């Protein structure tokens, strides 16, 4: 029922979600210059190397790399984090234009789209128990800025064509999401929410300085899938961003000097 039109999109959630209007929701704009440089802050550890890719999906409001996370194969840990969260699945935010995407902002400046990978602490034992809990996901954000290829991409990009409706799925093994990151770990990080329903207040998010650039010809290949489902007028999978909302009581925290 929800989404990202006029009579469904982000103003409407809080009927169905009322934690929409709640203490710690994202995204949030980054100011920059407001974020506190938190020496006591630790790498960020990304162990991808035995990640194990399952299916690309469209879910109706993105599509999604999914992982086997039965075991500790793709998993972060350091940073902000306290013990270890395994790799769930990889999503991404576009706009109609490369002027939007991005959920987070960074001085107000939005990115054409915006990378997530989710991941839940293995402390509580499955994704649906980890989302009730303040500290139970940590998602990585990344912004894509419109320039060179990303090559580590166009795996991603050329399966598309076969997931093009809502539900539609595929094979996609083997995919290494460390082809996804840019040369820099450093991050900003906040107490957030998810960013769609049911908008659980149960993510610690990490979002990445440094974009990766993806090329005009990748991008457009986001801008073809369909929001609706095979045989319905449909409706072009764009804009599936949730803008920012207020910060409240909260810290930004930086990495980096
Ligand atoms: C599957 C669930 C509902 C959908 C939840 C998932 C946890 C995290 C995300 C990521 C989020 O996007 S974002 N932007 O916040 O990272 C989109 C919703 C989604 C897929 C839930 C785990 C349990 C629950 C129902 O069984
Ligand atoms: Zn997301």
């Amino acid at each position: 029922h929800w989404g990202y039109g006029k009579h469904n999109g982000p103003e409407h959630w809080h009927k169905d979600f009322p934690i929409a209007k709640g203490e710690r929701q994202s995204p949030v704009d980054i100011d920059t210059h407001t974020a506190k440089y938190d020496p006591s802050l630790k790498p960020l550890s990304v162990s991808y190397d035995q990640a194990t890719s399952l299916r690309i999906l469209n879910n109706g409001h993105s599509f999604q790399v999914t992982f086997d996370d039965s075991q500790d194969k793709a998993v972060l840990k350091g940073g902000p984090l306290d013990g270890t969260y395994r790799l769930l699945q990889f999503h991404f935010h576009w706009g109609s234009l490369d002027g939007q995407g991005s959920e987070h902002t960074v001085d107000k400046k939005k990115y054409a789209a915006e990378l997530h990978l989710v991941h839940w602490n293995t402390k509580y034992g499955d994704v649906g128990k980890a989302v009730q809990q303040p500290d139970g996901l940590a998602v990585l954000g990344i912004f894509l800025k419109v320039g060179s290829a990303k090559p580590g991409l166009q795996k991603v990009v050329d399966v598309l064509d076969s997931i093009k409706t809502e539900g539609k799925s595929a094979d996609f093994t083997n995919f290494d999401p460390r082809g996804l990151l840019p040369e820099s770990l450093d991050y900003w990080t906040y107490p957030g929410s998810l960013t769609t329903p049911p908008l659980a207040e149960c993510v610690t998010w990490i979002v990445l300085k440094e974009p990766i650039s993806v090329s005009s010809e990748q991008v457009l290949k986001f801008r073809k899938l369909n929001f609706n489902g095979e045989g319905e007028p449909e409706e072009l999978m764009v804009d599936n961003w949730r803008p920012a909302q207020p910060l409240k009581n909260r810290q930004i925290k930086a990495s980096f000097k």
